[PDB]
């Protein structure tokens, strides 16, 4: 089936709600207790939120059969870095070739300069598979202060 | 008066947030807590290592001017949509400037934090009560924290319009 990348609008404010979402609560499921995902979502996944994030910063989305499947989020951090803020798809149209398209292409649309960073959970194995086989190299570890919560962190960049 | 900058802090600044903590301790605990304590705080809380991490995972805004970084704000997520503004110092020298206000409202905007936003102050920190109550903030929680064993007397204020 075909599948296009584009530039996000404010319009798609609740799908990537969705991803994101749907994303989380499978990803995080033993990381993570679902009322401290479900408070993150809230706070940082609402609408009104995305509104103002899809405003201040680069999102593309992946769209295949008329869907919004994926989406990513490019900041760029300080003269020629950029952080890879945020990047989901849903798990139903993962192991497809289609993360790939998302961040080079993502990385076209916006002219995302490189070294690009980005945090990864330490224990979403499949997460940590597709950056080191997309050529992400590890800059960092830590455990971040979650709700409380350890969550260990490993922080990679993207050179070329 | 001068141009400043509030902006999103990078690896970079931790040397200079490392400064503003420190002098900013030094200052205000002067009569309260010993050099060698607050220094041991400092080298747990405040060492490069550790704010590369904290602002990599975690909000962090600077305030800046004549190039140097003069204060900073670090805010982190409370449950039920509720915001800690867990670190907020500027330099002695810049305060009572406006600039503390701008810190806080745009460091606010540029990390979508949400209301209400609660810290804890040092009872004794007129200068700082004073600041957050011109705000706005109310008192809503008061208690004694154990600093190395020395009495910290604290008052728990939020902010929620």
């Amino acid at each position: 089936m075909d599948f296009h990348i584009r530039k996000a609008t404010n319009s798609d404010a609740e799908a990537i709600q969705h991803v994101a979402t749907t994303s989380w609560h499978h990803t995080y499921q033993d990381l993570i207790p679902s009322d401290v995902q479900d408070d993150f979502l809230k706070r940082f996944y609402n609408v009104e939120t995305l509104h103002n994030r899809i405003s201040a910063t680069p999102f593309a989305v992946l769209e295949q059969a008329d869907k919004v499947i994926g989406f990513a989020n490019f900041i760029e951090l300080e003269k020629g870095k950029s952080e890879l803020a945020a990047f989901y798809l849903l798990p139903e149209v993962t192991q497809r070739g289609l993360g790939t398209e998302l961040l080079e292409v993502g990385m076209t649309l916006f002219h995302v300069p490189l070294p690009m960073f980005v945090n990864v959970e330490k224990g979403n194995e499949t997460a940590i598979h597709f950056y080191k086989a997309k050529g992400f190299v590890q800059v960092e570890e830590f455990t971040e202060d979650f709700y409380g919560y350890p969550l260990e962190t490993i922080r990679f960049n993207l050179n070329h």
